[PDB]
């Protein structure tokens, strides 16, 4: 359940669905992306209670991409926090990470694969096959403060 | 955690967040609403892997309502399969069950409470405080078979 995606020269990219993601490495990444720090114990609790945590590492190991899902292990899953290191965006890695994520969940027989997308990346997911408000279904938040 | 909601005669409604829901009683309720049969092993796996399951019982026990939620135990929950017996709809019980669900989750310190609303009941969740597509964020499904 580990893979080597590509090899370049002057490093590789390794997808994993294991879960060895060090909350300090992840923190480092979220910073690069400008996210605000969250209690590392609470981050560690979210990775532990996530049905699927998928990783891209850049060996020469180095966290350069992550996605994770919750799921009821049976019917539904929801994809959260898929992020890719700025100096690796625009290379196909977000696509590859997502493709394998979906594939992993299909292989575990999750039939309903959902997520919530910012307006600026909705197109990135429609290309991957995601379909917004199908049949007038709406995705709702309790008193969001964004 | 177990509460008595109302008392009537000619019976009391009981809210529980305990989790002990019989998959046979649940399947009975999903037929009463016309849902399709699903592998009891899988139904049972989706309840055990649901961060919160909340039940409505009619004692004189009879399962008359249910809602569950997945969560990463830290940041996000998603509320699925909330349903109440047609014999008991129109009485406030859907509303009561939802309020306590939300309160239980806030209690547990989940800050992001989300769900996916069918068209005919989107209004029902707006009245409870749920806001659709807040500032551009779209709920999305991968190749929905609807
Ligand atoms: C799940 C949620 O709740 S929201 C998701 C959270 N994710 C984030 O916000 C992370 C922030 N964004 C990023 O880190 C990245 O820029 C991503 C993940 C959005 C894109 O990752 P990248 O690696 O740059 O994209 P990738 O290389 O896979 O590009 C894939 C394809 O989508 C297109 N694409 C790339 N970025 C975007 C974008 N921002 N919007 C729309 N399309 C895009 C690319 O052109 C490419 O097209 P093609 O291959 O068909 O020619
Ligand atoms: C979770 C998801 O994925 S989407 C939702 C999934 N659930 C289902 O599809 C099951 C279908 N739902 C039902 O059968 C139930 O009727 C529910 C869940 C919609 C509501 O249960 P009820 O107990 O009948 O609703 P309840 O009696 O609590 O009524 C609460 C309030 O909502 C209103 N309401 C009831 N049904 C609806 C509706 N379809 N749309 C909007 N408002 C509604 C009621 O008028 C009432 O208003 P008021 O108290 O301000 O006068
Ligand atoms: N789900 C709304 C997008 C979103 C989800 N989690 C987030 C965390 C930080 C942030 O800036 C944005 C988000
Ligand atoms: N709002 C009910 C739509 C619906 C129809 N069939 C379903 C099965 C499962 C579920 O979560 C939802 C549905």
């Amino acid at each position: 359940e580990e893979l080597v995606l590509l090899e370049r020269t002057l490093e590789q990219i390794i997808f994993s669905s294991a879960g060895d993601v060090n909350v300090y490495d992840l923190q480092a990444l979220c910073d690069k992306v400008g996210w605000p720090r969250r209690p590392l114990t609470k981050i560690a609790a979210s990775l532990r209670n996530s049905y699927l945590v998928a990783t891209l590492h850049s060996v020469t190991k180095q966290l350069i991409g992550m996605a994770r899902a919750t799921s009821d292990h049976a019917f539904n899953a929801t994809i959260w926090d898929v992020l890719v290191d700025p100096s690796y965006q625009g290379q196909g890695l977000g696509k590859a990470l997502m493709e394998k994520v979906i594939r992993t969940l299909l292989q575990r027989d999750i039939s309903n694969i959902t997520l919530f997308a910012d307006n600026k990346v909705v197109d990135f997911y429609k290309n991957l096959g995601f379909e917004a408000d199908p049949q007038g279904i709406k995705g709702m938040f309790w008193y969001p403060r964004f």
